């Protein structure tokens, strides 16, 4: 039993938003506005990367709801809220039984002056493989008109060719394109050269060279440094004119201090969550971030007082999700050796239990860090994080080194995601694959060194429309075959559910 | 339960400040803390880490299977914090384990460690006022049991009520610590009562005394990241003794503070181990290892070696579940609320205990406004205590700062806030307000000069031998200090080692 949860008090203040210079004037005049912006600007990841990291992504519409609008009027100060992408638009459907675009379209219209940002896969829109061009742009058209109005689009190699195309989709429907390099290693660690301080220059310059409105900095990890995201953060705003979106996470708890540095060197854009869904894998703290910065020479552009009166709200609806708990959490600067992020943790920690090596995470851990350096030293992120996971589980679930794959290697069956991965299914790792270990991982089978997009099978939209209203009992919507093409068997339990139990999503949590 | 994780250490063998307090004294302690280029860290585990999150119920079975491997692993800590505070009278009373029998312990684990406590000044780690000679008994035996660097610090940031345990300390060659407690914000020109000269003046006069460290201690972390700047920096062109900042992480902002004071030239810095750090807890250790990585001032600590000790932190926290405070996310009300973490917890305690649970939102709200009420006054240990009583007493029976101030002349007051109002407690800046103290006191006696001058006299040789009746045997001086300091809670911790025995050594 629950009492209602706490209502925000506000004190509203009428105030021109991000959104409606994009309604108005467009993306490139929302680029201004964040360029002109002396303040640094926040991005709330309440609704979408704070759950996402803290409860299992398992955070429902009906608890959105409730507080949606009381973050539309008492945050106008938001540069967005990622509300949508990630592992959310998944776990509607398979475990919410709720549909992702009818939260989109129920948020929208409870938030009209917010800004909704995506995190968008590149390639693999909201999916874990790669889906055909004309998928992607058909996805992001379908995105963009029902209301998201910023793409976060990154790849998992940063590999700029698959994210091309959803640059390009997403400046075609005149909504703002966020080219992302996801951040790995340590810029400040000579013995580590791979991602360097010049690696990430000359990609922030190719990523300037399309046509992205903002260049966005991804630590899944929580990898960057304060030092390091000065240095860094430095660097590209010499190198590039574009604003800088610094997304981090606060695992090792340096993710206030890091956004500091940061705002020293002139980021534009900071990701926070609010603070009773922030700290460990989560976002740093929005009002943590405003205390932070607060007699600086730059402020956190944000009413510190309204975001507290939300958090009473957070706070209260949080405990409904007592059973997708982490647990105890403490700051993990082993993050810092294993670079997992925190849903690789979650989900490793979990099959490691299922398997039966829960005892053995300790080194578990340490044949991820050495699966990693095996790889090649990898930007472990969704869904290239998924293949070194695989890989040390598989490694330690039947007790191979290094030397027993190099060796014994031609013998073994190794994980389907690590041979998608080596067949260049996901795309181009920096530096290319290791050549040897690559011939012992894919015994036979085609190996591909381009776009995988290029040899994705056709999708026409018309026979999959014509079959999906087959299948289920209607003419299905574009988002809905959108939907079915991304994820055809889990829509279609989807729709079995809501044949049998209805809009649970109705329902209190 | 699995076996704790043992660390897999890599020993430098260098010297620390034990070994120059040993051979050299206080004063080169003091000039190796000078001369020293990166901040230093004070381990906080053993002490504050434990009271914020485990309700001080850390035992010393959980110590000793550590503490070498502390001693030995980071040999660069300037002193390890592991007495005083609520640890004193939480041993005896819910441990069943004596404090003086954990100095011991840890002292003989723990050579090359300087051990540092936390002392309230007047009192020694009670919370009522004791007599002179009494404290000065009590630091003469806790310095020659072991406590190398005492931590005093007065709760209303009254030099009188430090003067007398500073000299006692050094008379007995050991570090001073004198503290400041921080309070309000320096960098708000609406709260004039703490502002920057304060704390100049303060400690100018902190080192007219003979204290060898000035610690500022920011008891609700409400300590920002600029002011920590500005403030270590004032501090730093007034006096020439060096800075020890200890801050709570409860509004998040832990790490970022310590990195503006390493900006501004703190010395030391009081850190936890990552498992037992975050939340009310102080900043992990290493996690501002790892904030000062490439900056101009590293920290000086093995930060391999600490990640090692944490496992076992980690493992042995999990015995300590039903202490848990529960789901810990940072808390910048802490900045209108100005309650420390041991305040909070224990006011929701008593909250649920009388059934208001349900408004604790407005109860911290009347914390907020009794604060005020008194006089904006420096809420700490006992200090906090008062208002926190004062404010569950005008929620529990409806009051506002008008019905007190009207028809506040028949209500019985609590008597903690009776105590205080009464100078019990010593004398706030700035003073009582006048008729609220009238209110309050209602006939009493009011003292206007230092609570241990009307301190009842205690003779050692009488307490002794009444203490050899009541219990069956001749007391070390520890054990009358305990007696003293603690009588109620000494004799029944004597009652229960003779039904029980030492449950210290039952693993937890
Ligand atoms: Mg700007
Ligand atoms: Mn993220
Ligand atoms: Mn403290």
């Amino acid at each position: 039993h629950f009492e209602e949860p706490r209502q925000p008090l506000l004190n509203l203040e009428k105030k021109k938003t991000a959104k409606n210079i994009l309604d108005e004037q467009g993306a490139d005049a929302v680029v201004d506005y964040v360029k002109n912006t002396k303040e640094v600007l926040l991005t709330d990841t309440t609704l979408r990367d704070a759950h996402q990291s803290l409860l299992a992504t398992r955070l429902r519409l009906q608890d959105m709801k409730g507080i949606a609008q009381a973050i539309d009027q008492g945050l106008p100060e938001l540069f967005s809220a990622e509300m949508w992408g990630g592992a959310t638009f998944d776990v509607a459907y398979r475990f919410l039984n709720e549909s992702p675009w009818y939260r989109l379209r129920k948020l929208r219209k409870l938030m009209p002056n917010t800004m909704f940002q995506m995190l968008f896969r590149g390639s693999n829109a909201v999916g874990y493989q790669n889906y055909p061009d004309n998928v992607i742009e058909e996805f992001i058209r379908v995105a963009a008109h029902e209301g998201i109005d910023v793409f976060r689009i990154f790849d998992s190699l940063n590999w700029l060719p698959q994210m091309e195309k959803s640059i390009q989709a997403v400046r075609d429907n005149g909504k703002i394109a966020e080219a992302t390099i996801c951040y790995t290693g340590d810029i400040l660690d000579p013995s580590r050269p791979k991602y360097n301080i010049q690696y990430y220059k000359d990609l922030a310059k190719e990523l300037e060279a399309t046509g992205a409105h903002i260049l966005a900095v991804k630590d899944m990890a929580g990898l960057l440094k304060p030092q390091a995201a000065y240095r860094l953060i430095s660097e590209l705003k010499d190198t590039v004119d574009l604003p800088i979106h610094l997304h981090t996470h606060d695992t090792s708890g340096n993710g206030i201090i890091t956004y500091s540095g940061a705002t020293q060197a002139g980021v534009d854009i900071i990701d926070v969550a609010t603070a009773s869904l922030a700290g460990g894998t989560s976002q740093p703290s929005m009002q943590s971030i405003y205390y932070a910065l607060e007699h600086g020479p730059r402020h956190a552009s944000i009413n510190v007082k309204n975001a507290e009166q939300i958090d009473h709200y957070w706070e209260d609806v949080r405990k409904y999700y007592a059973p997708f708990e982490a647990g105890i959490t403490s700051p993990q600067t082993e993050v810092y050796m294993h670079e997992m992020p925190g849903g690789q943790y979650t989900n490793l920690k979990s099959q490691a239990a299922a398997v039966g090596l829960g005892h053995r995470f300790d080194e578990i851990k340490q044949m991820y860090r050495k699966v990693n350096m095996m790889f090649g030293d990898i930007i472990k992120v969704t869904p290239s994080s998924k293949v070194v996971g695989d890989m040390a589980l598989f490694m330690i679930q039947n007790d191979l080194t290094e030397e027993d794959v190099y060796a014994r290697g031609n013998e073994l069956n190794f994980p389907e995601s690590v041979v998608s991965f080596f067949r260049g299914d996901l795309g181009q790792p920096v530096g290319g694959f290791p050549e040897k270990l690559q011939k012992i991982i894919v015994k036979d089978k085609a190996v591909i060194t381009d776009r995988p997009g290029l040899h994705a099978e056709k999708v026409d939209f018309e026979t999959v429309k014509a079959d999906l209203e087959q299948k289920i009992g209607y003419e299905p919507g574009d988002h809905e075959v959108i939907s079915y093409i991304m994820y055809p068997q889990v829509f279609l339990d989807y729709q079995k559910m809501q044949r049998e139990f209805g809009a649970v999503t109705l329902l209190d949590t």
